[PDB]
């Protein structure tokens, strides 16, 4: 009770206004830096070169004597992990693996040339390109290509080249739109994608891909289906075709999968410093190819296989404007959605170390990567998670050996072509399924958010379900829409609370939560913790009337009833704001409360609008007509301006209805009542 | 300086917490009123009957000796005005006028049976039904109907019946969806449509209809065009076809229009009590028909005409489910959009007198009206503005003679059929163009909003332009989307202001606006007037760092530079929140400011989320690591809960970082500094 002594005069609005003067702070050419920019200063040019090219400044900063070795081992490990994942994803998107290797190779060096993140991976998604191949199959049948005179019995390479072409088209579209959007300084557009939304989205995608690799584990072939409920159709078709599968395929897949989990668990039991990360994928692939060569795991057992690798560089084939118009006409939505996923994933992965990274810069860098790749016969690209978890778990922070991993895979795409034609698909399916562990453990958020709140759980469940059932593009877009809608909903249902003054103090708290605060007689206090705009005004008015229990409508009606019942015989603009009491000391007083002023707390109201101003004017006019005073709380500049600009401050007297604190309003009302005693 | 004496102990968080206890207030069966509802009490049943049927209670309340006469004259005037408008709109939507009369007649009595507003009109729009007829023309050509063996040369009645059928279908759809949506207690969905949006939308519609009636003034026929840029095509086609028009048609139209404006202006110059409202439409129609009969204003002059009226009652033809599926498959969007326009217009017109009106109730009442009409071969319905402006300007508040106006038009639709076959279209076009005066004067909002703000002008212009160029449905839907987006945008760009304490007081105001307040040395204050959620957190962090000028990144970097430069020779979980000073009294102090605590004002933060909590934790951890204290402002229950539920309140010490006022935080920090002096 020692400190916090105030003893202050009562500032309503005008007193504090007169206590102060104004400033200017403003010059000419506001925002018009062009008249002061545009010089040949070396500083601006060199800085522009710096921020469009970071490797210039990455050049010196490189440590040694263990930093080099850690970097190199990191790059080697990440490349050897990237390889089989590239193969698997290329097989996923229904393309010969050589183009998956092209994707694994070219954008890596492109990014190393352009990119500020110290950690990176390439090609974590093929499902959207899958849906694109589905649309292309919907365009041309899988067996009716050209009935000409080539005298080919049944070759499926033509449709495959078709799918490659459509992938090139969509990826060029994506890269170009990415350059276009990045150059406009939209490092902010990524912000609209929230953590729970991304979590649920990625989990749904993991489910989709697991369902897809189920069949390539089973060996039993099946026509692929895309579109709405695509997972449903594919799953039920596979379960129908369980009859007549390959038992040896399932056996080898299960054996290798179990061995891989056993190795990973055994390594994880001895996770010490001396044990360095071991590339399980490399052992998996070498043993798979060795066993395939040993026991003749091919047409000898009639099991599936990789097939011949077109070992050799391909010059960049020109994308000819023949049907690019028509194809992007219906590829636009898919391009932009797969886009938004990629950019969001990349940027959220960027914020790992306490380091600053430019947004639009990385956008443009990836745009160059994408356009160049698609011109080099390459599909879409982004950064896969676990790969940086390697670069970081390896301890290699720099990206040098990371991009050197591309030169490392260069030998495979240049030297070893016979080494890889013989290999099944179940092995790759096992690889990806094992990789899916973290995404499948992402489910922990359900009880956590359940205990946490309702809104974030709602968004997570809705985006997950929509992405699962419907296509990925539709799921994402509806998720974003509802994400922006939840904010409106939250501002639709605020917490209307009536205050109660803590005794002999100036703090005001809700009454019905503590059974220790009491309310000052004859006054009422009403607080809304949400801005007042068009969609939220009438709720506020009605809630106020029904919560203060002072609804003037029935008050007036009961007054009329009482007066007519007591009635048994004959016995510049001077606009008054608050009417005097219409009562003439009758004896038919409607039992209830006697409140003489109402206090509207505005400490939470961030902004207003025309509709809010109209509603406030209505409230003021109504209560003054009844004969009840009202006051506001908080002479903030924004709200003062909002009232002023709108047709409110004609100052009949309304400037005399402001306060800069709740307590000031309380004291002022009490003083007015006291002065009323003549 | 007399009043407002406080002398209060310093409540941070825990002190005020211990000062109070809690309550319960909660029983079982929360929200489960079903166990206490569901009885045979006459009260609930009678009230339900009351709120599903108001005319029961309208029955007694009816005044006399001038109230009857005013009501009757109001009803007669409104009917005689409704008639020609009904004719014009029916001609607008490309339908024989008899069905326009059906629309003018049946829903009126339906509404009188079901509806609580004392003022009403019917059938203010036909443009959406026009676009529907456009789609139907897009379905079947205007001249290729059935090449059979009927031996009819060229009759256009078949396509007209087709358009009537499609109108019936869409209107049944609308009525049924209206019942469906109203029964679910959505009196709130109308709230999303704001005043400026509706203003711009209605103005755009007025422009469209004026463009449409241009040709029917010109007499020069033209194939009608709908869709995107529809106004553009129709306008340019008419201006191309200006050659070979009918001069007599234009002459009579201009003469009658000028005479009508002259009469209206002359009446408005003598707007006194004794002059009662005169129905200008009635004089217009009678003189038009008289002159048409006199000088043979028909095929004698080859000018246009109304044509024969199918005088007679039509039994309700059954809507057969033959192509209803296919037609609503692409009529859904148009139905729902024309819907939303109608409901919004009706409800906003309801709030005229200080009276309460139920929303979902009126929704269901209009749904019955619409379904019954569409079953009786009737198109869509709503309330036109000026008509109630008549009912009110006439002074007739009750709706009795208003619905009796339907019985008044009954004579025309039953007795006078020869009286109206002979009449041109330019007269009706003049009627509607004259009616458009208020909608065309709605343009005044442009400079008003220009001086007012930017957001509402933005929304008004955008909705107006989109409705003009594109179709009405597209314009409306994009307007609603951007309307909900502007709120997000407003929360994206708050007003970051740094406070300055008013001397020897406890009020804190922005420094750089008044050049009279000063800041307390060693402290800094930061206020955001917007909630902190996912889409708005990083903006807040970065703005804070760059505005307080205390960005710890460069502070740490400069500290490292200074230390290495001064370096020239060798000479339960105890988690500390704020680190001590890492400085060891060097001499290379980076020149700048010395601030020892930061104050985050939360009096505006309405709510938070997971991302906001993470960002706050990051800020706290960072600044404590640097060695800078921080504090919050406002121990509100909502924000306290938000921090608590999220992984924040493990109370290492964080409960000791709260305050219920800015001044409390200031004093507490000063006390901590003072106590630091040992």
């Amino acid at each position: 009770t020692q400190r916090y002594y105030v003893e202050r005069p009562i500032f309503s609005h005008p007193v504090l206004q007169e206590r102060l003067h104004k400033k200017d702070k403003i010059s000419e050419s506001i925002g018009d830096k062009l008249k002061q920019a545009f010089t040949c200063t070396p500083k601006k040019i060199r800085n522009i070169i710096y921020m469009f090219l970071p490797i210039t400044k990455w050049l010196p900063a490189y440590r040694f004597k263990e930093y080099v070795l850690g970097d190199i081992v990191s790059g080697i490990s990440t490349g050897v992990l990237q390889l089989p994942q590239g193969l698997a994803f290329a097989m996923l998107a229904a393309v010969p693996p050589v183009f998956g290797l092209y994707s694994s190779f070219y954008p890596v060096i492109m990014y190393c040339f352009f990119g500020t993140s110290r950690h990176i991976s390439i090609g974590p998604f093929a499902v959207i390109s899958l849906m694109i191949g589905g649309v292309a199959v919907r365009l041309v049948p899988d067996d009716i290509v050209i009935p000409g005179g080539v005298n080919a019995t049944n070759s499926t390479e033509a449709r495959d080249a078709l799918r490659v072409k459509v992938a090139m088209s969509v990826t060029l579209l994506t890269g170009i739109i990415q350059f276009c959007l990045g150059v406009c300084r939209f490092g902010f557009v990524a912000i609209y994608l929230t953590e729970p939304l991304v979590r649920g989205f990625t989990t749904a995608a993991a489910v989709h891909v697991f369902t897809s690799m189920l069949k390539y584990l089973f060996g039993v072939k099946t026509k692929r289906y895309s579109g709405i409920f695509s997972v449903v159709y594919s799953t039920v078709a596979v379960l129908q075709n369980v009859k007549n599968l390959n038992v040896c395929s399932l056996g080898v897949g299960l054996m290798v999968f179990g061995l891989l989990l056993g190795g990973k668990e055994f390594n994880e039991r001895f996770k010490e410093k001396l044990p360095a990360p071991i590339p399980l994928e490399f052992f998996a692939v070498v043993m798979g190819t060795g066993i395939s060569a040993g026991f003749s795991l091919h047409e000898s057992y009639n099991v599936d296989v990789v097939g011949t690798l077109p070992l050799g560089l391909l010059p960049p084939a020109n994308p000819d404007t023949s049907l690019f118009h028509l194809v992007y006409v219906d590829a636009i939505a898919i391009a932009i959605v797969g886009f938004s996923v990629t950019i969001s994933m990349a940027k959220t992965l960027a914020n790992k170390h306490g380091y600053q990274v430019d947004g639009n810069q990385e956008l443009i860098a990836l745009g160059l990567c994408n356009s160049t790749g698609s011109l080099f016969q390459t599909f879409a690209i982004s950064c896969s998670l676990s790969r940086s978890l390697v670069q970081e778990g390896t301890g290699g922070k720099t990206q040098l050996a990371g991009c050197l991993a591309s030169l490392m895979i260069l030998l495979v795409i240049l030297a070893t072509g016979f080494l890889f034609e013989s290999l099944p698909q179940a092995v790759l399916s096992a690889i990806v399924i094992v990789n899916l562990k973290g995404m499948f453990m992402q489910f922990s958020d359900l009880p956590f958010f359940w205990r946490t709140s309702k809104i974030e759980l709602t968004i997570w469940l809705t985006t997950f379900v929509s992405s699962l059932f419907l296509g990925l593009d539709y799921g994402l877009i509806t998720a974003v829409i509802i994400a922006l809608m939840t904010v409106i909903y939250r501002t639709q249902s605020p917490s209307y609370i009536v205050l109660g003054q803590l005794p002999d103090t100036d703090v005001y708290i809700d009454i019905d939560a503590y059974e220790e605060v009491k309310e000052v007689p004859g006054i009422k206090i009403f607080q809304i913790n949400a801005p007042i705009y068009y969609a939220n005004s009438d709720l506020y008015s009605s809630a106020l009337k029904r919560k203060t229990g002072v609804n003037p409508a029935f008050i007036l009606g009961a007054r009329r009833k009482a007066m007519k019942k007591y009635a048994k015989e004959v016995g510049y603009p001077p606009i008054v704001t608050k009417s005097t009491l219409p009562e003439e000391l009758q004896r038919f007083m409607p039992p209830g409360d006697n409140v003489h002023t109402i206090i509207l707390d505005f400490t939470q109201v961030n902004f207003m609008d025309s509709v809010g101003v109209k509603t406030l004017a209505g409230i003021v006019k109504e209560y003054g007509d009844v004969g009840i005073y009202v006051y506001l709380a908080g002479c903030s500049a924004q709200v003062v301006s909002d009232l002023t600009q709108n047709q409110f401050f004609e100052n009949p007297a309304l400037l005399d209805l402001l306060f800069h604190s709740i307590h000031d309003a309380v004291l002022g009302s009490q003083v007015r009542e006291a002065l009323a005693e003549q």
